């Protein structure tokens, strides 16, 4: 199996062990100034999010051509707001809301970015980007657009003299430093069988018991995140990322950003207990899809766990409590990667097993590849 593109990156070769820690390529200390040429038609045109226009171009580019799943079924939704979460967070830079558009009509029929982050590998904790929501329209498909858009967003990020870069993609390429897998689980089984998200050995008033939830959590001093949690958040997370082998290191500024809750976008709630401490916090954010060609049922409410963590509550519980918080806010479904501790709960809360991987990624990095378990890294 030859990659026509990604054999000629610095990413390390498919089915071969490596042993050592660092970059694959030494660092250019010049960079091309010129933007890659993109096929005759095609212009690049750097998004301004911050227009409203705008963002909601790039809000229908993904909602029509963006991920879908392994039977064509359902298509990621983000909502205009969540990209601006997504794709402002500190540090962002405008050169790398990267599109691609039509010259005489002005269509958005390609986008890429990039966001500045900190990431810890290993030993090694390095500046870096990540990259995310690269798309091209259906009708441009097969034309090697994605290369140009992959070259283009990497000369731009050598340009601000960063070379190293994470992803994430359910395709294999060159190659994996870890393999994930997402889990289900039911919160509106009804709809989810209607819709044929899943399927029912089981009746349908069996698997409405089965599924069913609690009305309220239970764990002691659950609330939402407020503003003076964001320091022991923030503590909190960085202690508990330390276990794992690729982590994000995010500043006071970046825990703000990623977990202060935003309703329809970002859901975290902090164990507060019987002295007044922060011990314990659940995050998990909103990611819809739309349901393809669907006379009836046009939307699948979905929540995705972001970073969990605990020291005082057990795991399970606090992720029961998620579960329990995700239901009472009219979500269908509840997923998560299998990733940090998360095998220990998946199980056991009735979690199925979805179709498909979810491989990690690092460009310009070698290092050794790890279990789920030792990636501590959760993207949008
Ligand atoms: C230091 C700074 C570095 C910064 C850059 C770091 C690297 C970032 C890398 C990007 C991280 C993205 C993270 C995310 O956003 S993952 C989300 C990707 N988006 C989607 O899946 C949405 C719907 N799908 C599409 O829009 C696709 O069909 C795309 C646009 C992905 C491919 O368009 P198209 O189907 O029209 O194909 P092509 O003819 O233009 O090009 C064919 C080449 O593209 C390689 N390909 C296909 N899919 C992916 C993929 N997901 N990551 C990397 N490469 C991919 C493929 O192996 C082949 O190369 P090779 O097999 O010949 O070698």
């Amino acid at each position: 199996r030859s990659y026509q593109f990604w054999d000629t990156q610095p990413v390390p070769k498919l089915g071969e062990v490596v042993n050592t820690h660092g970059p694959v390529e030494p660092d250019k200390d010049n960079i091309r100034q010129e933007p890659y040429t993109l096929p005759q038609g095609f212009t690049w045109d750097a998004l301004d999010l911050g227009d409203r226009g705008v963002l909601k171009e790039l809000y229908t580019l993904l909602n029509e051509n963006y991920v879908e799943d392994d039977d064509n079924m359902f298509r990621f939704d983000y909502s205009p707001e969540f990209l601006l979460w997504a794709l402002r967070p500190p540090g962002w830079l405008p050169q790398w809301h990267c599109g691609v558009r039509v010259v005489s009509s002005r269509k958005l029929v390609g986008f890429i970015s990039a966001i500045p982050a900190n990431i810890h590998i290993y030993d090694t904790e390095k500046k870096m980007v990540e990259i995310n929501f690269l798309c091209v329209h259906k009708k441009l498909r097969s034309k090697r657009v994605a290369p140009v858009l992959i070259r283009e967003i990497t000369r731009r990020v050598h340009l601000e003299g960063i070379f190293q870069a994470v992803y994430t993609a359910g395709v294999v390429l060159p190659k994996p430093v870890g393999t994930c897998r997402y889990w289900h689980r039911s919160l509106n089984p009804r709809k989810l069988i209607e819709v044929k998200f899943s399927h029912l050995n089981m009746t349908m008033q069996r698997t409405m018991k089965l599924y069913r939830l609690p009305e309220t959590p239970k764990t002691a001093g659950l609330r939402p995140m407020e503003t003076k949690d964001i320091p022991v958040v923030h503590q909190l997370l960085t202690r508990y990322l330390k276990q794992f082998h690729l982590t994000p290191v995010m500043s006071q500024e970046e825990v703000e950003h990623w977990f202060y809750p935003q309703e329809n976008i970002i859901d975290t709630f902090v164990v507060e207990n019987a002295n007044g401490e922060v011990t314990d916090f659940l995050s998990f954010y909103t990611l819809p899809s739309t349901i393809m060609n669907h006379p009836t049922h046009k939307s699948l409410k979905a929540a995705y766990s972001f970073y969990n963590v605990h020291t005082q509550t057990p795991l399970l519980d606090l992720m029961s409590d998620a579960l329990v918080l995700a239901k009472m806010k009219g979500f269908d479904v509840f997923n998560a990667l299998d990733l940090m501790e998360n095998k220990t709960f998946l199980e056991k809360l009735k979690f199925g097993i979805g179709d498909g991987n979810l491989q990690y990624y690092l460009y310009n990095w070698k290092c050794p590849s790890m279990g789920a378990e030792k990636v501590g890294l959760v993207l949008q």
